[PDB]
RNA sequence: AUGGGCC
RNA sequence: GGCCC
């Protein structure tokens, strides 16, 4: 978005420096050009003379406005796209009860009791469960009283900026591209949740090319229902963004908020207000106070759900713009956040919708090579959806999920002290689709220290999981 | 060091 | 706890 406003104030707001993630003994074995991102700005792997305070807020290049044409068949857009999605999801859209807000519900899993709390509590030094009784599903006195103050449309608040200790690319911590976490106070999120958890709860059960949502899949077996589905068509995009959440226009944002949040779709009329509190946001990064116009933050409860339904309104919006007589059947999508995949039998050019999607303040450009360009022909075997591509399976004739070796590799080769058997467990899950060979390569220096599950065992885990005949199949 | 999903 | 976003 567009940063306003930059002041300086006494009190500090700690970020945390220093990695968690330590090299295992994969590291030495792979050598991956990948590493933990630059938390200090004395970090030593930081290019000369590059301050990490200046590129973190670089994402924020201005809140773009959109004239009343753009808005008017923006808002078409929406509605059109709400339409569907309230079709397909229905209307018991009502509140959450502070209970069902903390524990969840079928579709929805409980917030968790032990993150970070947001601002100001940081301040005071106080952990999640001194304001909010995640046991029994109560809340405290002021949480309560910030409650009162929502319910009233009074409410403010600031976002703690953390820095996300994670694995990037060599480039990309050497350019201290490190990404930030916008990490809002837990009576917003709790709240959020008590105005649109039922929606979000279906959306997650509803997930699928229908409402172009893929948030709440299992890739382990909805590969096979997406790739079956995207294999239908001739031709597929995968369409990349840059700084997706950060160019969320003001226009478009408040737009989509009016349009898909209606009361005559069952909301609380606050649901709404609660939305539109993430345009205008106050950021706390150390001694500084920031505040932005436009973007999403990433803290927020339903941030996947909200970057989901505006990606799929955006490609309505540029295919309008560029062509007549476009409908929500002219195309197929599915998207997870700013994750897309696009499929038409429609000659459709992307090209053509650079300029369109700039309007927006999104930035298109192809994910397939640098190519110079979209081209038609790519079936959903050539995108990566997810940082998994769509294989099939020699065995059993199903898509499976294949993330890239080099990737596998990054993942494998740091782990947080003392956490390595589980991760190992745990991307064993991802390893398996692979293939028996590579399988066994991505876990050799890991052999004798510690428990590596056989491929045999994963390999019918998942065979049931995608397909519970399948397995029954292979026995009669 | 988070929201959300899945394991 | 890990992964994706």
């Amino acid at each position: 978005g567009l940063i306003v406003d930059t002041r300086d104030v006494e009190e500090r707001v700690h970020v945390m420096r220093k990695t968690k993630l330590a090299p295992t003994v994969a590291h030495g074995v792979f050598n991956p050009e990948f590493g933990p991102a630059a938390l200090s700005n004395k970090d030593s792997r930081l290019n000369e003379g590059v301050v990490l305070d200046e590129v973190i807020f670089s994402k924020h290049k201005g809140d773009t406005k959109m004239s009343a044409e753009d808005k008017a068949l923006f808002r078409r857009c929406a509605a059109d796209y709400a339409s569907r999605l309230h079709s397909v999801l229905g209307t018991a859209n009502a509140p959450l009860s502070i209970y069902e807000a903390i524990k969840g519900v079928d579709g929805l899993d409980a917030m968790e009791p032990d993150t970070a709390p947001g601002l100001p509590w940081a301040l005071q030094g106080k952990r999640r469960g001194a304001l909010i009784d995640f046991e029994n599903g109560t809340v405290g006195p002021e949480v309560e009283a910030a409650l009162k103050l929502m319910e009233k449309r009074e409410y403010k608040f600031a976002c703690q900026t953390f820095l996300k200790d994670e694995i990037r690319s060599m480039e990309k911590v050497r350019a201290g591209k490190t990404r930030i976490v916008d990490v809002l106070p837990v009576e917003h999120i709790l709240y959020t949740r008590m105005m649109i958890g039922r929606f979000c709860a279906q959306m997650h059960s509803n997930n699928g090319p229908q409402i172009g949502s893929a948030v709440g899949c299992n890739p382990d077996v909805d590969w096979q229902r997406f790739g079956t589905h995207f294999a239908q068509y001739r031709n597929v995009w995968d369409v990349d963004y840059s700084a997706f959440d950060a160019n969320h226009c003001s226009d478009a944002m408040n737009i989509m908020f009016e349009e898909v949040f209606r009361t005559e779709f069952g909301f609380h009329p606050n649901a709404e207000w609660i939305l539109k509190t993430l345009v205008n946001t106050e950021h706390a990064y150390e001694n500084k106070r920031i505040t932005v116009e436009g973007g999403i933050p990433s803290g927020c409860s339903a941030t996947s759900i909200i970057n989901t339904i505006l990606n799929n309104i955006y490609v309505l919006y540029a295919l309008r713009r560029h062509y007549e007589g476009v409908e929500l059947d002219t195309y197929t999508m599915i998207s997870y956040g700013d994750d897309i995949v696009v499929a038409s039998d429609y000659d459709l050019d992307f090209e053509a919708l650079k300029p369109h999607f700039k309007s927006l303040g999104q930035t298109i450009t192809p994910a397939d090579k640098s190519d110079k360009g979209f081209v038609l022909g790519h079936s959903i075997t050539d995108v990566t959806f997810l940082k998994r591509h769509f294989h099939m399976d020699y065995g059993t004739g199903f898509y499976k999920p294949v993330m890239a070796s080099k990737t596998l590799e990054a993942i494998l080769s740091f782990a947080r002290r003392g956490t390595i058997q589980e991760k190992l467990i745990s991307v064993a899950g991802l390893a398996v689709h692979s293939g028996p060979d590579e399988y066994r390569r991505l876990f050799e220096p890991f052999q004798g220290l510690f428990e590596i599950p056989s491929y045999r065992s994963l390999y019918l885990r998942w065979v049931n999981a995608v397909c519970g005949d399948a397995a029954a199949l292979a026995h009669h």
